[PDB]
């Protein structure tokens, strides 16, 4: 169940960040994930291969022109045939989550273009873009980082390329003591039922103590209940 | 008023896409931002330069191996000198956001530790991070893109690196008509502040009906209230 990502951007070789190195990198050497690029200088005609243009209305910025990235867009939907659906990176967008994550990888086939300057016109979102996306609140220089960001997160979901709502559980590894801190000795049991528990009562209760919030979106199991129920006596001592 | 970003990852190369490229490539070739990395496979002794290792109480997944990922960090922060903050990426952090960003483009030094496997040896956070930061609710397979994305957030933050609480407006570039599409008349108007009073207006419409929950952490200005209020009686038609 492969994965084909068209990737529109005045800096494809941002993108050798995810392609060149790691997991992703192997999902992309072994066929698994492909991505593919298209540049807006390219598609320019004028001696200086412009890829800007100023906004209507005035303002201190510059956008996207309008004709080398519509080019390159229609140039990427035609590679990718039926059924591609298309994301613009932007803080207006759907903030990315998990769910939405799980969402996206359902797709064979995504064009992510990636927006520099102030952004792109709003009538290429419109005529162009089938839903915009964030991966979170803030601002960045360009859609670039958004764009492997959502890779990234997908890839993940992708058969063969790796080897429920509550934060990880704390992990532990060599050596037994690291400056007096000891590793939690159920660790060490080898009771593989208690270790499972005491897992998942550390992620209830690292998602109660940080992240409050994110529990009242779960139906909690019994047994979940039960270990937070726990966490949360042991807490108030 | 400069920044230095100290690094520790296994793929120092994908720092690339950050520091070659775009406005914060910009920002590294005039030392505007200084972006320095460390790999823990730099800090191995054996032959094979084994960077991960088995979790306690087993599970799946691998961890990275500690004395690599320690030594790597003290070498950081030997070199960064006193007052830098060590930042870990991960989901369990607090959430980045634009206040957040802001925050952090406070410190003159930080260090960004990027976890790979299943993680880092919770005892290192108790000893080597300061802060936990995460840059939204979903996992990645490293966290290397987090901390680019950090970068990249705070470098717009440094003086010269560039040329409110609302989502941004639309923007328009030439053609005046694109696929049938007009540009708003006002924005051809010339007339400043009514472009100014069109664009509040659209963020303000673009937030309640997208993020509306944004709203509920301003203390709206008159004008913003006026407009918003405007934005409402004509969506309700
Ligand atoms: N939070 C995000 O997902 C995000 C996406 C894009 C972005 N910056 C680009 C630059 C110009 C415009 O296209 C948007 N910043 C943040
Ligand atoms: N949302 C985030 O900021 C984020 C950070 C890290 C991450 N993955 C790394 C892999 C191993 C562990 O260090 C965490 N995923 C997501």
């Amino acid at each position: 169940s492969h994965m084909w990502i068209g990737v529109i951007s005045l800096f494809p070789e941002m993108f050798k960040a995810i392609t060149e190195f790691g997991v992703t990198g192997r999902a992309v050497k072994h066929n698994l994930l492909k991505v593919e690029c298209w540049n807006p200088r390219d598609f320019t005609f004028d001696k200086h291969k412009t890829v800007d243009d100023r906004p209507y209305g005035g303002g201190p910025g510059m956008l996207m022109m309008v004709q080398p990235l519509r080019d390159a867009i229609h140039t990427a939907k035609a590679a990718a045939g039926e059924g591609a659906k298309v994301i613009y990176l932007s803080p207006q967008g759907r903030k990315l989550d998990q769910g939405g994550v799980t969402e996206l990888a359902q797709n064979q086939k995504l064009i992510l273009v990636c927006g520099r300057y102030e952004g792109i016109d709003e009538r290429l979102i419109q005529t162009e873009i089938d839903e915009e996306w964030s991966i979170g609140d803030y601002v960045l220089t360009g859609g670039e980082l958004p764009a492997m960001t959502l890779i990234d997160a997908v890839a993940r979901f992708i058969p063969g390329v790796l080897g429920d709502g509550l934060l990880d559980c704390p992990h532990y590894t060599r050596p037994e003591v690291l400056e007096g801190l000891t590793v939690p000795p159920v660790l060490m049991s080898g009771h593989h039922e208690e270790i499972r528990k005491w897992r998942l009562k550390q992620s209830l209760q690292r998602t109660w103590l940080r992240r409050p919030e994110l529990l009242e979106g779960l139906a909690l199991t019994d047994e979940q209940r039960k270990l937070l129920k726990e966490a949360q006596a042991e807490h108030n001592s």
